[PDB]
């Protein structure tokens, strides 16, 4: 009977994210007793057009970062708005949530309250169907185990070192399947720890589990990773390639991009040239947010000049937002989008952005935030969407490894190809 | 009772919070219910811990694969347990121990055995349609535990110069557990500002505590004190300290080496050193203050300071009822750190707890420095009524997942918070 998908109750609670800041978790209980549960991540380098992350701003509670207001919105308005409705229709529930909030940026109820509800409903649906989450999430795309881009040296907003570039990532693109890809990246990660330790560089980790040394230059960071790849026995280019998240909106000030670690200040043109030179020296296949979220003329130039040679990922540029991605597609900027559910607030709108990217030749990279939880939703969504690439952290900290472990579990019975080099 | 019978047991290799392989098991009942559990891994491991079976293939995960343990679950353990009931935890655990037939579980591996033991416990809870902590209680009065929160990491958990492994705060003055978690978190974030303002490292070690270099252990305690005060809490009334020295890591050739302070100590001298710390700071608990083999030292420590401070045996006892029994008889320590993977079954862990309770020893439910997303120790801490948990700093989901599970239990458990009763 299909009334078994009807919602009995929705509730939320405050939990801690992986940085120690509160975030929201929602439980959706159906009339059969089944409970779908999901929690919401939180970024540090957040684009200016991300949907509203509703916080309490009480200085006497968690330094103003409580989320009891968002919890209260789930317990009250959202619960009573959705009770008796079916979780079988994800689009209908997300539509009701957006209309209940009735603001462009989800600032009445909070994008975190809406997303917690949206994802918990998706899990309640999957439990009702008695199928793994990734199966219930697929909308016809050919599923693959994704290639991970693994952020093993952290900088920028994620660490207190002098590193300007936010993320230095390795991608085990030459691996034959996902378990071996994880093994390769893990082995490189541990060799990198030894390489750093021998040079007296910091091996404590930043927010995403990558080491947080001070570096002499971005090139030194890439040299250190190259050294670790070689000492682990893998081949640059053939086995492992590089991806970067510059998070350049964090470096843009007063009309210039500031590479403080290198005492350099670049206009847009000079930073494009800077990237072209890095690409000619290292196998960098992907650059995320190479330019500022408002530098649309720069992004167009970057895409024309280097887009044939490298993947260019809009993160803050697009904020997982179909309206913004549509404008970017029309203007010809970037060729990939970083998919962050909590940048937009619902599964359904995330799916819109994915469809708009696929239909127009853009790749999708499924992504964590730097503030994670134990929730592994993005592992199932990466597989289900067939996007072929995931960005979910270094190889330490369970906020990251829990996603890698969920991919290992999915790989057991999914009988799916590894995206591998097809992502190029 | 047909609904509690085992259909199949299987295992898989996953990554722990340090990036090293570990084992996770699924126990599938004839009803289709699946109990799942994974196994943590220590860094400063006692010499008498049960065998953590690794593959030792240098071409694979630097020799730290656990496929041998996974295969022991898939084959020997599955075949031995097919058709038995998870209703009786002691029976399954007895069967697992007899199947291995070695003193330190070196044939199947304590990790293979523990993964099965805990997965069976979960499948049992699910079959009873009861929260895990409910199904784990064995008559003790349940409480929400006071957390000791390791917010400055050293020793084997970070590559800084810090000798003491763990500097912990305990929000003993909090009215309930959510407020205790809030207190510790607020201090954690303030401590980050304190360190950052002094130019000290705020990247984190294995358990989520900051990993700066320090001038001395007193300086570290001063830095924690400054953060407690700037966060607006009171030393003593609100917040007290606990330490894990992991002194077996510091012991070599008759002396304990505090390299960071350019000093070494014999056992007698290190006892004095603790006495002086305790008189300068509100330290209420010292774990592994002496080497795992320094039994004469531990006796002296216990007689001299045991009425003033909690003395937690960790490597001293390795959650092993046989060793705890010897220690109680000799009068050493007054608490035990409970680590399921030091002994290898839930049933033997429960034996240690009961043996401690029956003799006036306190129990501290504990993580390992290498954790997984598994939150079993949150439910076990509550179910045991031990009143104290050690499960990490206030960042890294390997730690916060356990605090989050305690928040979830607290919602409907209607249980008191152990508070100052832990003294
Ligand atoms: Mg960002
Ligand atoms: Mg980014
Ligand atoms: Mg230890
Ligand atoms: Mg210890």
């Amino acid at each position: 009977h299909h009334h078994h998908m009807h919602i009995h109750k929705i509730q939320a609670r405050e939990i801690l994210d992986s940085r120690g800041n509160p975030t929201i978790e929602a439980d959706v209980t159906l009339t059969t007793g089944i409970i779908g549960r999901a929690s919401v991540p939180s970024g540090a380098s957040t684009g200016s057009r991300e949907a509203c992350e509703l916080r309490d701003n009480d200085p006497k509670r968690y330094a103003g970062k409580g989320v009891q207001k968002a919890v209260k919105h789930v317990n009250n308005e959202i619960n009573q708005a959705l009770q008796g409705l079916s979780v079988e229709d994800q689009e209908n529930l997300d539509r009701i949530l957006c209309q209940l909030d009735n603001t462009e940026n989800k600032s009445h109820l909070g994008a975190n309250a809406i997303l917690a509800t949206s994802l918990a409903c998706a899990r309640a649906r999957a439990l009702s169907l008695n199928q793994p989450l990734y199966m219930t999430l697929n909308q016809g795309d050919m599923m693959t185990m994704p290639v991970p881009m693994m952020n093993i040296l952290n900088g920028g907003a994620h660490a207190d070192n002098n590193v300007d570039i936010q993320e230095f990532m390795i991608m085990p693109i030459g691996a034959p399947d996902f378990p071996v890809a994880l093994q390769m990246g893990t082995e490189i990660f541990h060799v990198l720890k030894s390489v750093l330790k021998k040079q007296g560089l910091n091996t404590a980790v930043g927010d995403e589990g990558g080491f947080a040394p001070n570096i002499q230059s971005n090139r030194q960071a890439l040299d250190l990773l190259s050294e670790a790849i070689e000492k682990a026995g893998f081949r640059l280019g053939e086995d492992i390639v590089f991806a970067l998240d510059v998070a350049a909106s964090e470096l843009f000030n007063e009309g210039f991009y500031h590479m403080y670690s290198e005492n350099q200040k670049f206009d847009s043109h000079q930073l494009i040239e800077y990237y072209a030179n890095l690409i000619s020296s290292y196998p960098i296949v992907s650059i995320e947010d190479g330019l500022d979220e408002k530098d649309w003329s720069g992004w167009k130039q970057l895409t024309t000049h280097l887009g044939n040679k490298v993947q260019l990922v809009g993160d803050d540029l697009f904020v997982t937002n179909p309206k913004i991605l549509r404008e970017g597609i029309a203007q010809g900027i970037a060729n990939a989008i970083l998919i962050k559910v909590n940048q937009i607030g619902t599964l359904s709108e995330t799916r819109q952005a994915i469809k708009l990217a696929y239909d127009n030749g853009y790749r999708c990279v499924m992504s964590h935030r730097s503030g994670e939880t134990e929730d592994t939703f993005i592992a199932d969504l990466a597989v289900a969407s067939g996007c072929g690439q995931i960005k979910t952290g270094s190889l330490c900290r369970t906020d990251r490894t829990a996603k890698y472990n969920q991919l290992l579990r999915i790989n057991e019975l999914a009988s799916l190809p590894y995206a591998g080099k097809n992502i190029l």
